[PDB]
């Protein structure tokens, strides 16, 4: 079973306008995903604070970055608070909507697409080098999900019945032809460096 | 009824180094709170999205600068999703003993004290400019209260029983007796425009 969903009209034009503007900066997109992971972290982090069993599905708070040449794809996997099916649906947890249209206003004026995190959307940063982006997640009070898109104006989201990860969230970018220099060790290291090197969980960069 | 609390060691620690070092950019206290307000307005916007019932307690969505020349307050109001009791005395929603560490390894390799938001407890740059913070929030499942402190170890806590607010966190800075540039119309304006001109809520300056 894979339910099928159309994007709100204000997150589809994100998502066209993310793919479709010229913008050389794509880089920044690491940055985001990061920072989303990061605060998905402080989230089971906080809750432990008062109940230490919400962290029987993971004791481990950490980030992992795996490339694959094979597959072309690039994995940022945190053990974070996850995400329930409710929150994949609506925009992944984001208030989107209204992100997309401080964002729109801001890029009126003089704002540029590397902003976009400060206006709470910046998971759509994936649309910069990824043509499919996968996200499989699992929070306490729920299931294994999938949630998938090329966008184009939907999004799918299915249980997810292969490898159980325990609690958090996986985000698979499956790279557009032109951006493989982002499965180079040499360019993730680079960017983590520049854009996340104040991060306070440790980010493991996987070799092949 | 007051109660009194320790601070933990590690945040009694990081508001003595906020106190006592010398450090001239004060004026970044006001983007970071500020963008706390706006993460709690994200966060009830949030919930209101599955259970419009949440914004029972107020519908808009906004922030208030407040100066009092009189007082020698600056206060901060938003109406977002306030704090929970057990929320304040947890360091006011903020993963605090974490934060402070991630930020004192990071003023070992070279970061200043205007970075403290990138570790979760921008909060306490309260402290560059006041001698004493009082807190008022109120969350949807819970009372009003109120929090205060003038550093030195301890937080007060009481339940707050003058003015109703509805939702949200009033932060008010009683502030030093050389900060009072903070209370210029000009001064905030600048700062406001400087720092925090991409927030997605309306920040109204009144006047006095
Ligand atoms: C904004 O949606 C996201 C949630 C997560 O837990 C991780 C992300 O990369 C994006
Ligand atoms: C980090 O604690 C805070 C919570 C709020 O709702 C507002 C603040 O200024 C700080």
């Amino acid at each position: 079973e894979v339910e099928t969903f159309a994007f709100q009209a204000e997150i589809a034009q994100l998502m066209s306008l993310i793919i479709n503007t010229f913008y050389s900066n794509k880089e920044i997109f690491l940055r985001e995903l990061i920072s989303n992971s990061s605060d998905a972290l402080d989230k089971i982090r906080y809750e432990s604070l008062t109940d230490p069993s919400k962290l029987d599905s993971g004791k481990e708070l950490h980030i992992n970055l795996i490339p694959n040449k094979q597959d072309r794809t690039l994995t940022i996997v945190d053990t974070g608070i996850g995400m329930t099916k409710a929150d994949l649906i609506n925009n992944l947890g984001t208030i989107a909507k209204s992100g997309t249209k401080a964002f729109m206003e801001a890029l009126q004026a003089g704002a540029d697409i590397s902003m976009i995190g400060q206006f709470g959307v910046g998971f759509y940063s994936a649309y910069l080098v990824a043509e499919k982006v996968t996200v499989i997640t699992k929070h306490n009070d729920d299931e294994q999900y999938a949630w998938e898109s090329s966008a184009g104006g939907s999004f799918t989201v299915r249980t997810d019945t292969g490898e159980p990860m325990g609690r958090g969230t996986k985000v698979i970018l499956h790279l557009k032809e032109d951006q493989t220099e982002y499965l180079e060790e040499r360019r993730i290291k680079e960017i983590v460096k520049k854009h996340s090197q104040f991060i306070g969980y440790p980010i493991t960069l996987f070799v092949e």
